[PDB]
């Protein structure tokens, strides 16, 4: 529950550089960084679809369900933070 999905994928890669083979397809190339990098709300939803497409790889892995659920919650936390970030610039009251 502690830490973002970006931290989780890096930690799994670090464990691979120290289980990991079974979850390697899922952690091969997550697009969570792309969602964080995007400053456009339309790009963020498109990036979210890509993150879910990468998550589909869980079927061909031995990943427990609860841990992938926790990763989903971390993704949601990052999404909420990024949505607040992009909304704060627009000054919704003034427009």
């Amino acid at each position: 529950a502690s830490g973002t999905a970006l931290q989780e994928i890096s930690f799994w890669l670090n464990l691979e550089r120290a289980t990991v083979n079974d979850y390697n397809p899922l952690m091969k190339d997550f697009p969570l960084n792309d969602l964080l990098s995007a400053t456009e709300l339309d790009k963020i939803r498109q990036a979210l679809v890509a993150i879910f497409t990468h998550l589909r790889k869980i079927r061909n892995t031995k990943y427990p369900i609860q841990r992938a659920l926790r990763l989903v919650e971390a993704i949601s936390r990052d999404l909420s933070s990024q949505l607040l970030k992009v909304l704060g610039t627009r000054k919704l009251m003034h427009v």
